[PDB]
C-alpha cells in the first residue's frame, strides 16, 4: 500500500507527463525497444522498425504510446483501488498479446528513465521511490491475474 504522500508524488509528476502524453509515449516505447529488442517483436505493427529514427518517425508508434500512457494514467489516478481498470488489461495482455511479466518490468524501467529525463525537478529520489512503488503494485496485481489465467 502506498501512502497518501506517495500517491501525491506519483500524481504530481504524472500531471506533468500529461502536458505531452504523445512525446512521453514515444520516448518510453523507443527506450523499451532499444534496451529490450525482444519487446519490439510482440508488436506486429512495429517489428518493421529497425532504427531509432524510424521509430521516432512512426505516427502509428506515437498513437500506441498515447493509448498505453492514457490507460496507465487512469490506473494511477485510482491510487491502488484500480481493480476494474487493471482487470481488462491483464486479460488482454496475458491471453491476446502474450506479454511476459518480465516485459512489464522493462516497461516500468523505461517509464522511470524517461520521467527522470523530462522532469528532474518534479522527479527527485522521493518521487522516484513513490513511482517505483506504484509501478510495482501495478505489476503485482497484473501478475496475480496472470497466475489465475495460467499465464507464464
Ligand atoms: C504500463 C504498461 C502497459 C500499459 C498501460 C499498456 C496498455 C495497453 C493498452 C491500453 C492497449 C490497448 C488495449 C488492449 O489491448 O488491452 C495495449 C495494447 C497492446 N499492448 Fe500494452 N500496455 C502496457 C505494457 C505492454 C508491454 C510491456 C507490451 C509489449 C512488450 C505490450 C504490448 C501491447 C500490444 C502488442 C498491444 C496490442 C497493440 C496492437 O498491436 O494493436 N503492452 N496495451
Amino acid at each position: 500500500v502506498l501512502s497518501e504522500g506517495e500517491w501525491q508524488l506519483v500524481l504530481h509528476v504524472w500531471a506533468k507527463v500529461e502536458a505531452d502524453v504523445a512525446g512521453h509515449g514515444q520516448d518510453i516505447l523507443i527506450r523499451l525497444f532499444k534496451s529490450h529488442p525482444e519487446t519490439l517483436e510482440k508488436f506486429d505493427r512495429f517489428k518493421h522498425l529497425k532504427t531509432e529514427a524510424e521509430m521516432k518517425a512512426s505516427e502509428d508508434l506515437k498513437k500506441h504510446g498515447v493509448t498505453a500512457l492514457t490507460a496507465l494514467g487512469a490506473i494511477l489516478k485510482k491510487k491502488g483501488h484500480h481493480e476494474a481498470e487493471l482487470k481488462p488489461l491483464a486479460q488482454s495482455h496475458a491471453t491476446k498479446h502474450k506479454i511476459p511479466i518480465k516485459y512489464l518490468e522493462f516497461y516500468s524501467e523505461a517509464i522511470i528513465h524517461v520521467l527522470h529525463s523530462r522532469h528532474p525537478g518534479n522527479f527527485g529520489a522521493d518521487a522516484q521511490g513513490a513511482m517505483n512503488k506504484a509501478l510495482e503494485l501495478f505489476r503485482k496485481d497484473i501478475a496475480a491475474k496472470y497466475k489465475e489465467l495460467g499465464y507464464q
